[PDB]
């Protein structure tokens, strides 16, 4: 009833294909899952959850065997990933666009409780009128219920994006975890490069970063007001750490560049 035409890239469990209808030719993303089912109920139900303009919109579902099938919106404008050029980057006024409306996205998962836990450029999709997306929630969990926050006890992501306390504490707050990757996305979209392995006491670059040598690359590409930005979200310290909300208050974040 469909027709796998393409493979997309994989999902955190099994593959996403591009399938086109038989009757109709509409243009549809399916993530295959060949079945665990509290996971894959977990990530259902969140899929329910979700209606915001930078999040992917979520169509339904099917089981045959232990197959399940979501389907989701296509995003007809490809990765962000592919707007990286490498070493380069992309011009400031479109990364800080895509930037605005990352925010936007998070924002919105952050108010109704969801962490998305990896937040990184090949999760982030395009539109016709490039708008981002924000794709993917097989690793997203619930950190707030009725008003009380759950921190976080377990491991997972992409090593180059995930913040330093997840992998030395044993509980941490969410909030800050998707904000430090927000700025590895950021670093990677003005520089083309990513600044450091994985964000740990023997990794020599991060270290170089910790001790402020800006006159090292990536920085080096990087203009002055988006790196004053950058300071403040690379920070250590989760709790000093900047939060979104003064994240909407930075120079770089209100400066006037895109027609
Ligand atoms: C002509 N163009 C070329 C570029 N085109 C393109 C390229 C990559 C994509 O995702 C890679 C991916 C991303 C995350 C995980 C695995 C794989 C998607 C896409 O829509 N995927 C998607 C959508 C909704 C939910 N999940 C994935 C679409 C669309 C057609």
């Amino acid at each position: 009833d469909w027709d796998l035409v393409q493979t997309l890239g994989e999902g955190a469990y099994g593959e996403v294909q591009l399938a086109v209808n038989r009757v109709t030719e509409e243009a549809v993303a399916v993530k295959i899952v060949d079945m665990c089912p509290e996971n894959i109920k977990k990530e259902i139900c969140i899929l329910k959850m979700l209606n915001h303009e930078n999040v992917i919109k979520f169509y339904g579902h099917r089981r045959e065997g232990n197959i399940q099938y979501l389907f989701m919106e296509l995003a007809s404008g490809g990765s962000l990933f592919d707007r990286i050029e490498p070493d380069i980057g992309m011009p400031e006024p479109d990364a800080q666009r895509f930037f605005h409306q990352l925010m936007a996205g998070v924002v919105y998962l952050h108010g109704i409780g969801i962490t998305h836990r990896d937040i990184k450029p090949h999760n982030l999709l395009l539109d016709e009128r490039d708008n981002l997306k924000i794709a993917d929630f097989g690793l997203a969990t619930v950190f707030r219920y009725n008003n009380r926050e759950r921190l976080l006890n377990k491991m997972c992501g992409t090593l180059p994006y995930v913040a330093p306390e997840l992998l030395k504490r044993r509980e941490f707050h969410a909030e800050p975890v998707d904000v430090w990757s927000c700025g590895i996305v950021l670093t990677a979209m003005l520089a083309g490069e990513l600044p450091w392995d994985q964000p740990s006491d023997s990794c020599q670059e991060y270290s170089d970063w910790k001790e402020k040598k800006t006159y090292l690359n990536p920085w080096k590409k990087i203009d002055s007001a988006p790196l004053a930005l950058l300071h403040k979200i690379l920070v250590e310290n989760p709790s000093a750490r900047i939060t979104i909300p003064d994240i909407k208050k930075d120079r770089w974040y209100n400066k006037p560049l895109k027609k």
